[PDB]
């Protein structure tokens, strides 16, 4: 219709609006605040590291923790506050859940960094549900959870370890390099980067034990420089679990935190939980199967959980092919439709073939859908009927022409 009502507020619909009822109905579910949920367990262990295991020169900073911020944010909060350019590909309608042109469900917990800095906070964690439009497989879900951490330092704290530290400065006017921002001194950046990497290495040792294999990968974000991803070697592959870096000075200065340099990080809770607990499919976080959920009810949050694998059920594979409409088709629109109709019956969707017809000039797409339930065997009848409903919905709602 013309308006969406969410959390007591009204959003007029426009050309950017792309929310689905299934996604909207999970706003407020807050799995990260559900006692004994694995995502809540990871949040509680990370909070304990900051409460008891982080120490600086001036003692432990008191990190305040915000786990109940509304996910409805403006484009300015999600993008402009973090220096994301207007033409950046992360803003595309295909990849984000937009209530309208002005409001969206946050795609990251970094959407709250400016506001919390603007409130005068120098040490904080944000934990919350985040929303992205993407592909369907065992590692991707429309809703996932992140833990954000921000720590700011004055020159007095950063240089407290040396007698003439008061003569050193956070800022200078030089040039941006791979190692630093144009207005940062190398003296400050090396100390901030070291504290960021040391804190994260220690936290991973406090979540996983002492035999973990991690590596730092240099990368880019518009809101940090220098920036890194931490990867964990798991099942023979290097997997990214977080993004981090030295906060861009324009962001810190814009929020009113003058004379501070900071580090920031964003952890993917499902990515970490899937490695820490050997959870094979991200749909298990949303299931109500006691075989999965009972395993995370522990008396001490430091108990090493040894998750017991669930039985794996057979799959039913079906292909769906259709001619795309002349304009405006996006693969994410089809993936959203599969999530709406197929739901948690669908393990993955792969685009396996595309071609252009010589006479009509139309593009054909062929998608392979793997139906596999996490809790039971699927009947051939339920998959056949659901697959047919998906074909009808694609023609009616996406304007495709069936090749069926
Ligand atoms: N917001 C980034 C992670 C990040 C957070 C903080 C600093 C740098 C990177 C993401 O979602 O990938």
């Amino acid at each position: 219709g013309s308006v969406v009502e969410l959390l007591g507020k009204s959003y007029p619909q426009d050309d950017h609006s792309n929310l689905t009822r299934k996604v909207l109905t999970r706003v407020g579910r807050n799995l990260h605040n559900q006692q004994h949920h694995p995502l809540w367990l990871i949040k509680e262990r990370v909070k304990e590291h900051f409460y008891k295991q982080y120490v600086g020169r001036f003692g432990t900073p008191l990190f305040s923790v915000y786990d109940n911020l509304s996910p409805v944010v403006t484009t300015w909060q999600n993008f402009d506050s973090l220096l994301i350019p207007a033409d950046h590909p992360s803003r595309k309608k295909g990849d984000n859940y937009y209530l309208n042109r002005t409001h969206m469900l946050r795609a990251h917990t970094s959407a709250h960094q400016w506001d919390l800095l603007h409130a005068g906070l120098d040490a904080f964690l944000v934990v919350g549900d985040v929303y992205r439009r993407d592909q369907i497989d065992s590692q991707h879900y429309p809703i996932f959870h992140q833990l954000e951490a921000v720590l700011l330092f004055s020159k007095h704290e950063l240089f407290a370890g040396i007698k003439d530290g008061e003569s050193l400065q956070l800022f200078e006017q030089s040039s941006r390099s791979a190692h630093k921002q144009e207005t940062h001194t190398m003296e400050a950046v090396k100390l901030v980067e070291f504290d960021l990497k040391q804190t994260l290495t220690r936290l991973m040792a406090h979540l996983f034990g002492d035999e973990l294999e991690i590596r730092w990968v240099d990368c880019y974000f518009p809101f940090t420089h220098p920036s890194f991803e931490m990867e964990i070697n798991f099942h023979g592959e290097w997997l990214e679990v977080l993004g981090c870096g030295v906060m861009e000075q324009q962001l810190v200065n814009s929020a009113g935190a003058q004379d501070r340099i900071g580090w920031a990080f964003g952890l993917g809770l499902e990515r970490l939980a899937m490695i820490l607990y050997d959870i094979p499919d991200i749909r298990l976080f949303w299931c109500e199967d006691e075989r999965f959920l009972k395993q995370f009810c522990v008396s001490n949050i430091n108990q090493k959980v040894k998750f017991q694998p669930l039985s794996k059920y057979p799959a039913v594979i079906n292909d769906i092919s259709f001619w795309l409409p002349s304009e405006n088709y996006a693969e994410n629109d089809f993936y959203d439709l599969v999530r709406t109709i197929g739901g948690d019956l669908v393990e993955k969707v792969d685009l396996i073939d595309k071609f252009v017809h010589p006479k009509t000039h139309k593009t054909s797409h062929c998608y392979r859908i793997t139906y596999r339930h996490m809790e039971r065997t699927l009947s051939q009848r339920e998959v056949r009927h659901i697959h047919q409903a998906l074909q009808e919905a694609a023609v009616q709602l996406l304007g495709v022409e069936g090749r069926f």
